[PDB]
């Protein structure tokens, strides 16, 4: 299944004891099918209550979503040092080049953070430049000649070794009882949101580009759902998106026709927490959950600017809006034999299954 | 010849006894050469009179154009049906995903569309989502399992295996002559004035506006992404040449766009000069083909091209203009021609000839634009 | 070094004894590292005094700068036609499509132009298409049939052909003073402008595309970079625009952390080379990068920074040092160091953006 990201397909760039990155492999690797969403690179950060992730700037336009648990986001700006106060279900977009930090402000309770990354220049490929540690994560300030070191910083070389050549312990570390006191146009909280869809089989958030202009630069609509136990997310497709659903918690299933993938097309996996499944733009999907818990799932909706939800089974079903001689042609049955399919259902999106 | 596309490149992705959808194939798998125009496909509808086309969406924007016959085009959209009741020369957007359905109207005139595709996902590559068939068209509803189908739209799964099993003569079938009267009854969409231009959502009337050039020896009928709002999303302009039977286009060159030329009806043959490939820059390569009905040819930016018409009948040619938007047509030939707006003084250092030798050239065409060929 | 071209990657495609334009490969040729600009070409443009460079379009957006010289550029767009005499360190914009000859008006000085191409059709190649030609700029008119052109233009066969095959000399063409006759929104003289940031080891001056319009279509930056002698420009990194670079006089080197070519889980390799007139060199999106100038004489660098739009220089060392920004705290932990001790490197550089360095 080209279509589905299991955990072998991830790769740990940051491994420490107090916590770990994991990055998403690139979408063209395996198959050609997701040619679109090559510039998109997925990232999980989680990490240990009261721990330090190192500062650092990436090659790419970064957007994350707070999975878990409280922390703080320190981004530093020309001169302006921004830091913003984010909870479980904010969303917050990182410039790309521009440094950042953050900690977990919680006690007891881990941190998770969902982030997506567009890479500028090379296509596909980001990369972290750390500022801080020598033998940890080295600064790229050890990639340069001693006397570029010493002439810039105007610094003695021996104090340069001491400074760098010093942090063995992570770009994750610990932190001490007051510095995580001290630390502690922004952030976005999806959850905390009229719900576009809301009703007891499922409840759907979603931001989109138009409303805000974080999400515009990038044309990317950030959408969570949370599926009642034993509900569904009813057969529909995007009208432009490609969909990157990641599972944040729980277990259900997917099915998805590919007309790419047939002899001239069943797709479906099992869905359970930490796999991510790539919908297209145009491709029929249907979610459903398990009725033992319910199924909180994030989804990246890239090219959001125009999208349309089509359901293909619900109120406002596609097929039951066409005309009534239309419905006889296309089946090749009497009209009213074929009208009552799609006029059954009276719920909207999210169904029972 | 890397410009030239005849019927050996089309797919036939849809064949029926009513009907064929030819697809062309990707402008990358022959070279790289035409690599500007990548994401985008080309599309051939024919279909008998009195016929249906089942309804489907596309993973891609649609720009379709009626080359022959009149139609009535039906779309969804947004929670609001709308039809449209279209004849000769008329551009028809279709956004991404929204399902569509159309009939021909005509008792006795086949139909006859050139649609122009521009995927959102996977670039090159599209296809055709039908949501309502069997085997021919097959409905994207069979993938999905009789459990989960079950749960959906509250209906037993035997009787789901009667619907989606009836329909297997094609995605283009006989129709009833009360069931095509039904649907071309009326049209439906908002007042719009007419001829129905670019300030509006809907079809444009592409042959019910003046030429932008127009003489005895050919008509040129366009429409730019600037004021139309059914293409700028495309930055693709859409044109439309009748070249009057021998004449010619004469030579001219795009300054950005790249054109896409679709031969509708008439026969003559096309030059271009091209530097890209020139067996290693010996002399230009003189790409010349034999331009007949369903020949296409492309033309990139930048390249001088000519389009000469044969003596027995005319020759017209619809055109898709690929990044249209600040895109100048510099003529080579005829009035307002670019090489004559050169100083005197520049003429002679470049030919290396004196005044009276260049000068007028690019001075004794009194026509512009189609001339004698 | 996938960073740096030296003349061995140049391929000349006009070569005239009055004249030579020496067009650099692709960017994404050797390697796909440097696939930010593959749909850009740079080349470099060489005349004698008192010559003339034939008329040509090409199917890609032109931004050219002059490095050296006297000239003037004729345009000749939408009917109308424009000619700007241009000088030292002048930015002139050229549409795609839109032909365009020059002379060098200077008695003695050469030409010397750095164009920037932007192909509007097939990414990372262009052509000059030349009509005003013979055999060595062969005119594209050559490419059609003499009853095609007969029909078109109400010229005789025996004509076309006399007129179409005569000059042979090349694009580039000695011209005895009808220069004077050929030379009696706009240009943008960069070093005209007032430095971004200017102190005694240094001034960069910068073109960006919010205040220009004409760079604006290409989200393009020129910049110029005039660097003392031993001094140097501090390691910075751009936070989106990539970078190319190119010597227009005098000698050097440059260091930069590429951590792609690392070859590790997470290192950052050293890039280096010496800078000499010529030599081209591109410094990736969020790449820290450093020049250095010789003790010698100066270091004059032209920068191409695609992608300018929301970009910012973050210095690396200096006064708008981007780390002594981080809170006290941050500093601790992210160098596992006391936040005391840590301050003293970031903050004993007074001078910005250009310091000394001589060892
Ligand atoms: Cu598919
Ligand atoms: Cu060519
Ligand atoms: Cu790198």
């Amino acid at each position: 299944n080209p279509y589905v990201f299991q955990d072998e397909h991830f790769e740990s760039r940051v491994k420490t004891e107090e916590g770990r990155v994991q990055v998403l492999e690139n979408f063209t690797k395996r198959s050609r099918l997701l040619s679109g969403i090559e510039n998109f690179r997925l990232a999980i950060l989680e990490a240990n209550p009261h721990t330090f992730i190192s500062p650092a700037h990436f090659d790419a336009e970064l957007v994350l979503f707070v999975a878990k648990g409280r922390a703080t986001i320190t981004m530093v700006r020309e001169e302006k040092r921004e830091s913003f106060n984010v909870e479980h279900g904010d969303i917050i977009r990182i410039p790309a080049g521009t440094p950042v930090y953050m900690i977990n402000r919680d006690e007891n309770e881990k941190l998770f953070i969902v982030k997506i990354l567009q890479p500028v220049s090379a296509p596909g490929h980001f990369e972290a430049f750390y500022g801080a540690g020598g033998e940890d994560p080295e600064s790229f300030y050890r990639a340069f000649s001693w006397e570029v070191l010493e002439a810039a910083l105007k610094v003695r070389r021996e104090q340069l070794e001491k400074v760098f050549g010093e942090q063995s312990k992570g770009s994750i570390v610990k932190a001490s009882r007051e510095k995580i006191r001290a630390l502690s146009s922004g952030p976005i909280n999806l959850l905390h949101k009229h719900p576009s869809q809301s009703n007891q089989f499922g409840r759907l958030y979603e931001a989109h580009p138009d409303d805000h202009k974080q999400l515009q630069d990038l044309d990317l609509m950030v959408s969570f759902a949370n599926i009642t136990k034993g509900s569904m997310a009813g057969p529909y497709y995007n009208s432009r998106a490609t969909k990157i659903s990641v599972v944040v918690e729980g277990e259900g299933f997917f099915e998805m026709a590919c007309p790419h993938l047939s002899s001239s097309q069943k797709i479906s996996a099992r869905l359970r927490r930490g796999v991510v499944f790539v919908a297209p733009a145009g491709h029929p999907v249907a979610v459903i959950a398990s009725q033992n818990n319910n199924l909180q799932v994030l989804c990246f909706e890239v090219n959001a600017h125009g999208n349309s939800r089509f359901p293909l089974a619900g109120k406002g079903n596609i097929v039951n809006e066409f005309e009534r001689d239309a419905k006889e042609l296309a089946f090749n049955l009497p009209s009213r034999e074929v009208e009552r399919i799609f006029k059954n259902q009276d719920q909207a999106f999210f169904f029972p299954g």
